């Protein structure tokens, strides 16, 4: 009796018991008395402006699309909630953190990154791992990938990096020149490209993959303390990848195959679950890292710096409705709560301000108002009014100018931002030589075996190969400087492919 | 103490009582350490990408305005209900007449017509009157001027009059010469622009002036049978204008006259109202009519046509937030429910189109869903979804295709368009004769008395004499045709004028 | 060496060669200095507000995504010219055909339906066939597709059909239920689901194929009769189909697979070509002709009305900047110069709306001002201004209002519209009977032969069988209503798969 | 015969002797029959969407409006050309300041402040006067006003600000208590409260005042030597200002006086002109400055740095369409090509945040593109793409990523930022006390004479009686702070005023 996800209508008209049905209305509220046929003079005549039925809805037809996300398009949502499970009180004052047992209703949203709207799931890219947290001091983002590293590590390079990544500006198609040619210019994505053609390069659904903040952020607990810290939410349903040959078989044969897998999942009552740990470094340690603690490709070797488990990350509820729950949706890593905060990491720096941006853009300036973004478990009220689309009361008739002498909002003195020192010029400091090796060196032949070393060479070759050919060896020569076995292998694979 | 409009926060503290102000918070919810002094390297050194309070704050502000409505731009706002005190349901079936006394909540939204935001209420100009009804069968939007007549009777030349009303293409100033070139090339504006000139071209306030459906309606009853209608809201506060002096004045002393009157009396439990009434006429009536029923530059003559009195419209609530509530309150046209229909009017038949058109544009999409503009008395039900800044649940799961086999919103053949018969060429039938003087005539020697002409008169020449001279006697000759009189009047006091 | 469209870059810098790069600047033109790593204070410090060459890049990258087309997302364009042939004068007076060997620049653009801009090319699904001609008179938008019906026949079933065929507003997935329970309760589609689910569901690129202008329309003389025709334009290179499954691969093998079809085949000298051809009916014949012929669901047999030459349409000219020139393209089937106007059809008529509305959401109030829009070939001038985004002089400081005496645009009376006569009460017809048979019949036997009437059963069955069976039912009941084993046929198909 | 201004239609008609009016059309360029009578049902029947001739230009007229600037709404435009006069190359290496006789074109745009688009211009508030240079190196905006200070000096208070300086959120009216109870608490604004009541706070039009850049900025030489400095561009028509009374007059005899005034003088070739003069502190000296250098609420005596001569601004050219030309205009501080960067001045920093930001949303992502915005005498080519309403190519085919091997785009050397180092702990530090009297009490006793002093106080009490009585008194014990006569003379004022 089909799959809960193909019998959605199907239980929609079941429970809705043997009620009548609400009667068909205009936006206004007026009801239709035939919306099936056209306000028309005669039978054969033209039409009339008159038919305001009609407009009514045809017009909120030609409306309904709004802008896709620039990057990371295609993807599912599903909400459920947070619990601790450990104290780490003792390194951040976070709300969310408060003490065991201390649920968090959250929402998540898992994707990919190139892919349009239109694209398929089960395909090469890295995967998106959004957690928004209703926390009672406003809502806590921990936007993650399935990997705890990225391929740039100056903010300046994304644009042109996802460009890169995107169709061709005239052509309109996918690209290996732009690919190769960005990625060959810049060895500091060395790693992350390895990890992407590794297994790990398409998650078997969403279920089967690990969460990454990724970047590295800061905790300070009640007493004003703060340490630098790495967030990892594991799955509970062990990893799965996807055979280069399923993939591409499901990339077909269903498109959105890692989007029923969640729902029907969660329908199921299998509902989906990760451990949220945490790396930790002082700033004493920070200072002494052999390289440099916020560079978005690096890592923190989990033998010098464990992982503290902390809470479980439960999804249990499906969305209601995709559009309004779910490509509505709005993550902002600079939606901290008082307790964590950013580093110095110059990415995360400019996805301070790119989300807010984009999304103002995508969505509208009062988006945080949509319910799903709307941070229902705190108190919302400040010195901002308006907008266009300005929902609710715009906070009545309350005095709008800080400071002022008639009781409106006063700041709370005991959430101020952890104080830190910087002593030095302010220019363009070139981070493009910070090592793009070393980690990758140890990642090929240390956290890879012999067996899934081969798939990885191959994956990549069958790739690189449609390169122009003075972008083929640019190209070895950087996997040549991360091992020349590692550089070798991927060539002769070349010049297979290259007959 | 001073005016309860003047009093505004010192009320609002008062009422806010011993609380305790609200803690500040973004627009995502986290509390501000301190929204007063800004995150840099130093007590003076750079700003920091890092300040997202900064950057919350700031990136709303820029965002605040939306564009003003394109015409009646300045306006005040206010709730309050109506009334049944008759039963006219013999005539129409709308269930917001259904029984005496049956209480329908209302939005009122009284402006002027060329100022754009800042204008002055003091001003000549017509004036809005649009009222809103909360029914049960959706929303009714009778946006009425308080005038019955208006400037031209095709749609096709508003875009026209408007613009040469408001300013000059070039120099952005007010320009006599598109003003008065316009209305000369059309004589049939002769009936509005003489109410125009008069006394009542500056009312005192918004509580002291009557409001008018303008266009001819129609009403369908139980039965099914149709009736034309024309509808009067007469007020209760007496008819009371301004002169040219004290207008010219309060122009200056204070721009914002109007909105501050209404808001004093309504604070003041001095809730202003208006007597509804309506003139009902037969199509065998509208048949045998000397003139164009539907031609918005002529009147149904009380006589021929009496009055019947149907209910009360009281306003008792002030706007809490001005924005949210008046700003944003849009009225469409074409929001008549069952048992209202509009008339072959041409004016009218367009307006059924560019309310809610530009509604999307000012406001937005998915503005039928902004509280002030929510049908909240009906219940919205249809296959329309998604669209920009989605709130609710965007009817959740179910169908959003129509006709379906699972339970979803259905038609109603009781709510269906009352039909009539038209037969002749489809074409463009140049309405541009159909009389424009005989009215006229009538207004400017019998419903005018002696000192009211020679006001009528020097408020006509005191504008016009600025156009050039051609212009001048285009616009006398027209008036001639009115009465001999009513142009050599004029035309003696331009004379004057040009010294 | 590889194909014209992977040589993109390549190419474009070896043409650019022999010239010194261009000076990277800011959106305001001023040289950036370093645009690969942010402006920070000290090497490990945060990002400064100060770089402004960064927020500069990274707010635009943010708003690089405009709202997708509601239907027809995916898609491809090309430009070329349109040459007259033959002589049709004496049918439209319309200048784009006023001579032998007349050039006209065009536009266009093919494209799918349901599926998004992600979605693959090669797919069951209808193909847009849209043609723009820049005439002397305007624009002119021949909206067309690759068949010459339509699964419908009123506008008002439009929104709810394209749901059906998009995803479900809950799960996000295709939705068979959807599909065929509307396909079920409404069986006018049957012509067109035939037809879709035919050989020709999946032709290969865009050329080979046909277009089709579908709707009938109007054609009026330099003598004001008018007679109503049908558009046709056959393709020059042989209708030419995919197989199921070699399509099927080429799902995921090349998604973009007409996109580099129709680049190729320009780019390499092969101009694709196709014949326009009209069906001409007078209305004496309209009148006589036996169901509607404004039914968009029935074709014009050229048994009785035969195929006339018109002109050769040629596309020689690639898109230089794709979404410049291709994704910002607006067609407006309203876009009709002197000699072609509208018809009768329900389904027509709402276009008249749905596109420029839809436009002016998607792309903006001044939409016909981004260069491929603009009718460029004329000159626009008019009584309209301002709209945001306003480009060239506004029209400068010309009069805007209508009439006028200051020499502002006059109009035409040549332009005048021809009047046709059109008698009977003014409400909504009921066409839902309206034979969705016959035709559809005479193309199960007539038209298709044994062999494509196998996996025309076959492909609809291999779809249909993954609906609930009491959709199944009502889906085999109206194909058994063309002809008993036309369902027949499916039925024994769907018991297989139903295991 | 009247002013230039009046006569903007006559001239334009004469303009164009002989040559015949253009062909009405549609916004496709099709050309129009009857643009002044709706297709109808029958000479009194209903309308048909069929006609699109109405529904183009009203779906038209329906979106003319977009967001009115934030602040400085309602202003005046002008074009002319920057001319160099003095050698200060020693000081900037700006391309601008290139050498002696040098000319660049410039834009400028005057304002009030508060009042929206219908505001009058006759009205005591500060005064915008932004300068666009469209130079070889990117566009150069000045944006300054008519005061070389301000009120607050930290930009989390500016929104807060100019909240308390417009209408009360819930009665829409101006609000004394929110102006004087906002002013009270921030002492900061003294310096220029006391400037804005002086008699320069209602200038006599734009062109008797003089404009300054009020924020330091630092200069930057061809040897990357650094300077701080403050611009200053005196009026050359001499400073003259308007009373109290004349002011008030103005104000509703002619809300547009600024307007009309600059239009005229310029149509009349009598051209207004601005010595542009430039104050230079060493980072030496920024040292050891008596106040912060970077406080917005300072000035630098002329005495220790004296006003350097550097060129001339002339408007010679009025808008030809105010809205395309003035209305859509935007100015950015952050446009600032090589030679002028900014300094770390709090307010000057949150600056190159929110102009581009609100230009984004008031005009639109690709704002920069407008005719009169784009820097139209450099070569903008970056790795910047799409976005709505994208004019030009698009940079056409070029390689949209960088770094890239193909000659695209490249950064120049010679345009990195001067560096500077800065150290501290990066806080909020608080500004609130830094000095808020001695200046203020300079130009009290030293820059005004009692005549002055008393109509200053007057024209404060004025206003402030109107605010509560505890407002009242913070508001005079601050003035006592700046002088003991100086609050006296406004309490006995007040003491008088309140009866
Ligand atoms: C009466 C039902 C129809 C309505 C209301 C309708 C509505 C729309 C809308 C709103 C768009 C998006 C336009 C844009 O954003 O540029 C569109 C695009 C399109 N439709 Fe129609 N459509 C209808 C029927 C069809 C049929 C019947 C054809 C086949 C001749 C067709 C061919 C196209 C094409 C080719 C495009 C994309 C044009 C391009 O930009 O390349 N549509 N349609
Ligand atoms: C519009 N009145």
């Amino acid at each position: 009796n089909r799959d809960p996800a193909s019998d959605q209508m199907k239980h929609w008209k079941e429970q809705r018991a043997a009620q009548k049905p609400d009667v068909l209305t205009t936006g206004g509220g007026n009801p239709v008395g035939d919306k099936l046929n056209s306000l028309t003079v005669g039978p054969r005549g033209p039409l009339l402006v008159q038919d305001v039925v009609f407009t009514d809805e045809m017009a909120h037809f030609d409306r309904e699309r709004i802008p896709e996300r620039v990057v990371h398009a295609k993807g599912a949502g599903a909400f459920g909630y947070f619990e601790v499970t450990h104290d780490i009180t003792r390194y951040s004052k976070a709300k969310v953190f408060e003490h065991i047992g201390k649920r968090t209703p959250i929402a998540v949203r898992f994707s990919t990154v190139a892919g349009e709207s239109g694209s398929a799931d089960t395909v090469r890219d890295p995967r998106g791992f959004a957690v928004k947290f209703y926390t009672e001091d406003g809502n806590w983002d921990l936007v993650g990938n399935n990997t705890p590293i990225f391929f740039i590590r100056d903010a300046l390079l994304f644009p042109s990096f996802i460009h890169s990544q995107k169709r061709n500006p005239q052509t309109h198609l996918k690209d290996p020149d732009m690919v190769w040619d960005f990625w060959s210019l810049r060895p500091e994505s060395l790693h992350q490209v390895s990890f992407l053609f590794s297994d790990r390069g398409i998650p078997d659904g969403h279920r089967h993959m690990d969460g990454y903040g990724s970047h590295t952020f800061k905790l300070v607990n009640a007493d004003g303390e703060a340490v630098y810290c790495k967030f990892h939410y594991k799955t509970d349903q062990g990893i799965k990848n996807l055979s280069v040959e399923d993939a591409a078989r499901l990339a077909h044969e269903d498109p959105d195959y890692g989007l029923r897998d969640l729902f029907n999942a969660i329908a199921t009552g299998n509902y989906p679950s990760w451990t949220l740990y945490i790396q930790v470094m002082t700033f004493s340690e920070a200072e002494i890292f052999p390289f440099n603690p916020f560079d978005l490709t690096k890592v923190w070797p989990h033998g010098d710096y464990p992982l503290i488990p902390v809470g479980k990350l439960v999804l249990n509820r499906n969305p209601v409705n995709y559009f309004a729950e779910v490509e509505q949706l709005a993550f902002d890593p600079s939606n901290m709560p008082p307790g964590i905060e950013p580093s110095p990491d110059k990415m995360l720096q400019g996805r301070l301000f790119a989300y807010p941006d984009t999304h103002r853009h995508r969505l509208g300036p009062n988006y945080l108002q949509i319910p799903v973004n709307c941070p229902y478990r705190a108190r919302v009220a400040n010195y901002q009014r308006d907008g266009p689309m300005c929902m609710m009361d715009n906070q009545g008739g309350a005095p709008n100018y800080y400071p002022n002498s008639f009781s409106a909002p006063e700041h709370q003195p005991s959430a101020l931002e952890h104080r830190t020192h910087f002593s030095g010029d302010v220019q363009r400091f070139n981070s493009a030589n910070d090592d793009n090796v070393t980690q990758v060196r140890t990642f090929y032949l240390k956290v890879l075996n012999e067996e899934q070393r081969k798939r990885l060479c191959e994956n990549i070759a069958g790739h690189l190969k449609d390169a122009q050919l003075f972008i083929q060896k640019k190209a070895v020569k950087n996997f040549s400087d991360v091992h020349p076995e590692y550089g070798s292998r991927i060539q002769a694979l070349l010049d297979k492919y290259n007959e």
